[PDB]
């Protein structure tokens, strides 16, 4: 069983926890709304191979976290999350990517750009603008909704596949 260390990053309120919880939930607990950074596990079959995903749900750069740098050093792939109704969260993406490049000292870190809250009509970030940004980084772009579950599995499994193809 191959293990993968994934890190979910992005501005406050974009849905980092909602995404993580939606992927890892075994549903015993009805509602889980995390208030703190934490690590979660999910065993899943991706392309025949049993994988163990360790998913770290991180705080936005606005919050202090002592272990942030070691989180990046450890992390093997990164979900870079913004919300399609929050232009500022989208502009903030450059900060998340620079931090990862600075800590890991590499241009070629596995990453997926994630446009969350795609269930909402009040869109301020056009899909094509986010496609252009991902293309400039050389990474996949996937839109997700943590409410409907749309794209949630696809975003994490694409990140895994990015790690493998690295
Ligand atoms: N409509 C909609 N709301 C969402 C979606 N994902 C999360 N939310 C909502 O957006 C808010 C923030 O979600 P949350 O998961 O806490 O985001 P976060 O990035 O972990 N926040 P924090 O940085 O403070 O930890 C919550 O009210 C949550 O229910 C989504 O896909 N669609
Ligand atoms: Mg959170």
């Amino acid at each position: 069983m191959t293990e993968y260390k994934l890190v979910v990053v992005g501005a406050g309120g974009v849905g980092k926890s909602a995404l993580t919880i939606q992927l890892i939930q075994n549903h015993f607990v009805d509602e889980y709304d995390p208030t703190i950074e934490d690590s979660y596990r999910k065993q899943v079959v991706i392309d025949g191979e049993t994988c163990l995903l360790d998913i770290l749900d991180t705080a936005g750069l606005e919050e202090y976290s002592a272990m942030r740098d070691q989180y990046m050093r450890t992390g093997e792939g990164f979900l870079c999350v913004f919300a399609i109704n929050n232009t500022k969260s989208f502009e903030d993406i450059h900060q998340y990517r620079e931090q990862i490049k600075r800590v890991k000292d590499s241009d070629d870190v596995p990453m997926v750009l994630v446009g969350n809250k795609c269930d909402l009509a009040a869109r301020t970030v056009e899909s094509r603008q986010a496609q252009d940004l991902a293309r400039s980084y050389g990474i996949p772009y996937i839109e997700t909704s943590a409410k409907t579950r749309q794209g949630v599995e696809d975003a994490f499994y694409t990140l895994v596949r990015e790690i493998r193809q690295h």
